[PDB]
DNA sequence: GAGCGATACCGTGA
DNA sequence: GATCACGGTATCGCTC
């Protein structure tokens, strides 16, 4: 098959760019603020003139301001970002009917039916980037192969306002010669664990024994691997359903009792609730850091919706599961809520 | 032995 | 004891 993959560049700050175009070219930095000491929290996106000087993705906001302290801190307006990225993928969708909206920055086409070649995918891509950069100023990268994957990685060569094609001679290079910590879905934990047999590339998924990888890396991991390293990788582009909402936030103090506790926990689920809008989700989650930083969850699924204020009812009793099973003290406290109808 | 959904930890940034 | 959101997924209980 052929798929094209567009994700949209450092998206949350350009988008802080596009409605703000002072910001650009300086360095902008969109952070969560999140819990007890002003300024802490971790940084969301970087532009690449922050991404310059060590800010990236996922370190701690004042860790950022020693590096850059006259950089532009924001604040996550994810509601923005959210309907920026629901009219871009709506443009999308006037390219296939077979869309993947992967994530709020991220969407693959299937486009077999649609063009007969990579030149021709390649000259769709062009179009897609200038009509997106038209009608949105967003910049966004390209990425074109035989699927998903080798699509996403040509997409994260290619970044940024980029465009690049994986054909089959390239695949079998890059299953021989591409370093795994950068395959999709292969995070740190399991880059580092494939130290273990120092497993550094996808083919070397077929000398070690398929029970040793699967009990590193778990099974899915595991079949996974083998089967881009074996280059049987198929994987249809299908429309993707949302999972799971909801919000978690930390409490001014650890706590370990029901009634302080209580304001956290229906504030969650107030804006849990809000955000699912139309959705009406049959199970719910209670999630609570501790104070070393476990984080420990109790859940209940329900044969029916759940209304808002049986989530309150059912919140508490979970809360109490929580509180005895487990001695230590709380700081953070969340819901999140799943199964919709 | 194995299907099926729930569960709660786990890992990625989809 | 300094991150949130989502959803991945190994396992478990129930069952035939
Ligand atoms: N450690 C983290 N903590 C919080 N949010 C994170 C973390 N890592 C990633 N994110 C979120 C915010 C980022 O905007 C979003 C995209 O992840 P990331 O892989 O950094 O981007 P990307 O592949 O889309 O690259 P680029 O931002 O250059 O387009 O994921
Ligand atoms: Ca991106
Ligand atoms: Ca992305
Ligand atoms: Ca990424």
């Amino acid at each position: 098959m052929i798929v094209l993959f567009v994700d949209f560049d450092y998206f949350y700050a350009q988008v802080e760019e596009v409605l703000n175009p002072s910001l650009k070219g300086k360095p902008v930095v969109v952070c969560v603020f999140s819990g007890r000491f002003e300024d802490s929290g971790a940084v969301a996106t970087a532009n690449y003139e922050a991404r310059k000087f060590g800010v990236k993705a996922g370190i701690p906001i004042v860790e950022a301001k020693k590096i850059l302290p006259n950089a532009v801190y924001l604040p996550m307006r994810k509601e923005v970002y959210q309907q920026v990225s629901s009219r871009i993928m709506n443009l999308l969708r006037e390219y296939s009917e077979k869309i993947e909206i992967a994530s709020i920055d991220e969407a693959y086409l299937d486009i077999s039916d649609k063009v007969r070649d990579y030149r021709e995918a390649y000259n769709l891509g062009l179009e897609i980037k200038n009509k997106i950069l038209e009608k949105e100023k967003i910049t966004v990268t390209v990425g074109i192969s035989k699927n998903k994957v080798f699509a996403k990685i040509a997409a994260d060569m290619a970044k940024p306002n980029g465009i690049k094609v994986i054909d089959d001679e390239e695949v079998k290079r890059l299953i021989r010669e591409l370093d795994i910590a950068d395959v999709p879905g292969i995070g740190n934990i399991t880059a580092e664990k494939l130290k273990k047999l120092g497993i550094n590339k996808l083919v070397d998924t077929l000398s070690i024994e398929f029970d040793k990888l699967k009990g590193m890396i778990g099974e899915a991991k595991a079949k996974y691997l083998i089967s881009l390293a074996r280059d049987e990788y198929n994987e249809p582009i299908r429309t993707r359903v949302r999972k799971s909402i909801g919000r978690i936030v930390t409490m001014k103090r650890n706590s370990r009792n029901l009634e302080e506790i209580k304001p956290y926990l229906f504030r969650a689920i107030e804006e849990s609730y809000y955000k699912l809008d139309k959705r009406i989700p049959k199970a719910i989650h209670v999630v609570a850091v501790t104070e070393d930083l476990d984080i420990v969850s109790r859940g209940r699924t329900f044969p029916h919706g759940i209304s808002k204020e049986t989530a309150y009812s059912e919140s508490v009793k979970l809360l109490q599961k929580i509180l005895e099973e487990d001695e230590r003290k709380i700081r953070r406290i969340g819901v999140r809520f799943s199964k919709f109808i």
